[PDB]
């Protein structure tokens, strides 16, 4: 099950990211990760083509946030099961 | 139920943002989020017109905070229900 | 009941802020908030004129701190009761 | 048992580092450490040759993360047992 | 009872600050505060003359820490009792 | 009992620091301290000459870490017992 993630500077931009992602395709938002320096990431899971659709919509719609900025983004089609136990990418 | 958000650099400005928001319209302040680098966000919920009124007043009143600064802001008229269970935008 | 707050870069300056505020007028120190980046705020409650006296004394006396810096400050005369439940401005 | 570590700026890149590491060789991902300033490290354990294979693949695959950056990386073939009880490099 | 405080960038320098302070005079180290951005403060209590002796020796000894830096420092001879209940300056 | 500490920017360099220190002499690694800004310190205890040997090896071996940087370091031969109760330099 693919994982998609968008990392933004600022929390309003991240919420737009999460909303746009779950709206644009059949993905589940499973998490929100703060790592400091104002950097925050939202994580979704779903079929690779859906997750690809989600992430693309996310990066575009953040342009509608005043003071919005995307710092990074990425999709992994088939994450190894080891990640599910160590990183916060898992269904809760 | 719409969600409105103002992110400031500095805590005094966020308090003004929160105060102004709840006073300008029928919205509820539901949260305060710290993400580091001095960045703090206040979050309100309410009808989209009320939330829109709250956020514009917040951005304007932060200007009478000594050292106050708005970094970002945003409104989502109809956030997806999934957001309620993962992000701190909930009652 | 008014709320006053002074935000400094550095913890020694914030302690001077708290001390000067409770000394200069009839206000109660109710809180100390850290939001990262070395930014720290002290919060007092009291009558608006007292809180105004406190905050003014605070900003001046921080000039006596070696390496002291005030980043921001603010007073709200009559905060909405909603704030009491979400923000740490409350009588503990 | 060797320990391998890749530190990145940004969380998405750290996920790729972790995924690539466990896929490139017989290593176990045992941890994720945040130390502030956006710096995050993933830690694996395994035989030194496997760990060496895992870390080089991690550094290489981070390059297909939009906005990804490696800050540091390192392998210790035979870390001292004292490290296991103090640092998050264990189980 | 006076309070003295030295804030450094970096943890090794704060240890030297604490050590030097308790060795230079009859003060008690009561606390260590982290506020982010590498800024850490150590806090002692004692009579104002002792506390003054402790802080000046701290500032001076930090200079033999490789990579050490003092960011700020301060003494309050008679802090208000309200401070004891809100800030980490007391005997726990 | 002496205390030695090396502070690095980045976590991989700190692990090398800890490993090199416990390997180069008869010292115990007792702690790891994060204070933000990517700054992390490892702390060992032992006889002053051993601790001196450990810290020296630590700073040299960090040159073998890709992206490794030492920000500060320091040894205190005989730390005051007060520090043991306030700072994380203790046999936890």
């Amino acid at each position: 099950i693919a994982v998609g993630m968008i990392e933004t500077l600022g929390f309003p931009a991240v919420v737009e990211a999460a909303d746009s992602m779950v709206k644009a395709a059949r993905v589940t938002l499973v998490g929100y990760e703060k790592i400091g320096s104002g950097r925050v990431t939202v994580i979704v899971r779903g079929d690779v083509s859906e997750v690809q659709a989600s992430v693309t919509a996310g990066i575009e719609n953040i342009r509608r946030v005043n003071g919005g900025e995307v710092l990074s983004n990425h999709i992994i089609a088939r994450p190894h099961e080891n990640l599910e136990y160590v990183l916060p990418i898992r269904y809760t």
